[PDB]
């Protein structure tokens, strides 16, 4: 913005490096859908998610194992059914 900070112990330059820009081009997505939905929630029903991100492209299949990866990574968290919440 007006100013810039850390991403953190983690960044971009990290998964481009082995990584096509793809990677962040749905990494970036998935977390921005999940956050823009936990925004007012306790989390982001993947239901919305499975909505908005099957209108920007995502397949079901990749939403749900995307969707996986996160939770398992710890990019996200689950803490309800079918519903998930950007870390």
């Amino acid at each position: 913005g007006s100013h810039m900070g850390e991403s953190g112990k983690i960044d971009i330059d990290t998964i481009m490096t082995g990584k096509p820009k793809s990677a962040r081009e749905k990494m970036m997505k998935i977390i921005e859908i999940i956050d823009s939905l936990a925004v007012s929630s306790e989390c982001a029903k993947v239901k919305d998610i499975l909505k908005e991100a099957q209108q920007v492209g995502i397949e079901k299949s990749n939403i749900e194992k995307l969707l996986t990866d996160m939770r398992k990574s710890g990019i996200i968290y689950e803490a309800k059914p079918e519903c998930y919440k950007k870390v």
